[PDB]
């Protein structure tokens, strides 16, 4: 029924590698530039399911006197339990035992191989970080928790 | 009767050189580790007035099932114009027209330097950022405004 939950970012902590939503779409910024008539800072990033470009200005807020600032909106991750691993799709748990059972893992950073080396071992400490986009999820991050 | 205004930073968002609130004080970070026994983010930084060592640890917060979030607080920045210079402090004057006589700017970076050029030829696109802790406040940095 929507996107997702979203958490909204201030622009001087943004940098290149950041996962932010440029058009409703969750993409990694590779270039950040400033607007020169309007003073935002427009941010390409690529689609981490499409693998396509999109583009997308900051929004300009005056919430207090003397008070401006620029934001972008940041994807709200979850960290899902890893239960088994097996060709490129892994299963997981959430936090309240809901199983997916062919969770798929993004390319990128050489992922996998991480996942893989720290799964066998120590399963019950291996987190993914998962983004969810219109009912498609998938792993673009992982979290080792001790406890 | 109160420190400021802050604004929630995720930790992912936090690099070297960024300014948080490191127990009610702003500070610039130098350092970011992580504890082994909670996983949370310790961040060391330098007070920006007093020039002191502050130490703080992320705040952890589960807000919906399977999210799992580490936040730091910010120092909400404001913009004042700047009117004149004249020895290390500027004359500046906020978005409601409220006039600062002898606003500091603080010795970082060479701020004083870069604030002196960008003056000199254009007075009224210079903008100071200005850190406000318990009244006393500094010009932290400069942006310059194209209309």
């Amino acid at each position: 029924g929507s996107a997702s939950q979203t958490v909204t970012i201030p622009c001087h902590h943004i940098r290149l590698g950041d996962i932010l939503i440029l058009q409703g779409r969750p993409c990694q910024v590779i270039r950040i530039s400033t607007s020169a008539a309007t003073g935002q800072h427009r941010y390409l990033g690529v689609d981490l399911f499409t693998k396509q470009l999109h583009e997308e200005s900051s929004f300009v807020s005056n919430p207090a006197p003397s008070v401006v600032v620029q934001t972008m909106l940041g994807p709200v991750f979850k960290q899902y339990r890893v239960l088994d691993m097996q060709d490129g799709s892994i299963v997981a748990m959430t936090e309240t035992g809901d199983v997916k059972q062919n969770l798929p893992v993004i390319d990128q950073s050489s992922l996998w191989n991480r996942l893989q080396k720290a799964f066998e071992s120590g399963r019950g400490s291996v987190r993914v970080l998962v983004v969810s986009d219109h009912g498609r999820e998938m792993a673009v991050d992982m979290k080792v928790v001790h406890g």
